């Protein structure tokens, strides 16, 4: 029964899972003075040429976009990743207002929305098992601004109408997510959790310094949403963040300067 509202919202989710007060939770504040360069850290590998994209579903809390990942086919490898870690899903979180509805903040800084682009590591076996693991999954990070359209995000944007509420999916087929990256892979990268229950700590998150810029049209059309399922009264798809942990006993590292 977790959500984004007041009743149910970010503050509550440690009845159910006291895992939201622990050790490496996320998302967190990156301090960019504080943040250090890391010179061993590689430069990431994002081989998303071979993705096949199969639908587009309305959860209940966001919307996400599913890839076929019963082969290697989008991977993600490099960085501060050791093995393969392969692409699954991706989806976003986004507010009321543009000023904020970003997960990771930049001192302080809140972006309109965040991409995360989920990839789990084969050595698992299946995404089950991977989120088990310290070292299970492997988060890309991408934030968005407020300004120009991002024309590889205009598909995702066009389907919205089709998934309104709830429990609704339709066909996603042949979309590039090569198209929702900013043109720079410089990054800072720490140990974290998924940022929505089970809040698992089985995180690598890879958070890239440079945001995309999307339309004041294109997030509008994230926030006509419903977090309601069809014929329940109408409650908008609107910030649906976490709001940054406590960063405790982790280090942020810099893959630049
Ligand atoms: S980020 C991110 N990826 C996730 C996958 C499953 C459940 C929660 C999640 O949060
Ligand atoms: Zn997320």
């Amino acid at each position: 029964h977790w959500g984004y509202g007041k009743h149910n919202g970010p503050e509550h989710w440690h009845k159910d899972f006291p895992i939201a007060k622990g050790e490496r939770q996320s998302p967190v504040d990156i301090d960019t003075h504080t943040a250090k360069y890391d010179p061993s850290l590689k430069p990431l590998s994002v081989s998303y040429d071979q993705a096949t994209s199969l639908r587009i579903l309305n959860n209940g809390h966001a919307f996400n976009v599913e890839f076929d990942d019963s082969q290697d086919k989008a991977v993600l490898k490099g960085g501060p990743l050791d093995g393969t870690y392969r692409l699954i899903q991706f989806h976003f979180h986004w507010g009321s207002l543009d000023g904020q509805g970003s997960e990771h903040t930049v001192d302080k800084k809140k972006y309109a929305a965040e991409l995360h682009l989920v990839h789990w590591n084969t050595k698992y076996g299946d995404f089950g098992k991977a989120v088990q693991q310290p070292d299970g999954l492997a988060v890309l990070g991408i934030f968005l601004k407020v300004g120009s359209a991002k024309p590889g995000l205009q598909k995702v944007v066009d389907v919205l109408d089709s998934i309104k509420t709830k429990g609704k999916s339709a066909d996603f087929t042949n979309f590039d997510p090569r198209g929702l990256l900013p043109e720079s892979l410089d990054y800072w990268t720490y140990p974290g959790s998924l940022t929505t229950p089970p809040l698992l700590e089985c995180v690598t998150w890879i958070v890239l310094k440079e945001p995309i810029s999307v339309s004041s049209e294109q997030v509008l059309k994230f926030r006509k949403l419903n977090f309601n399922g069809e014929g329940e009264p109408e409650e908008l798809m609107v910030d649906n963040w976490r709001p940054a942990q406590p960063l405790k006993n982790r280090q942020i590292k810099a893959s630049f300067k």
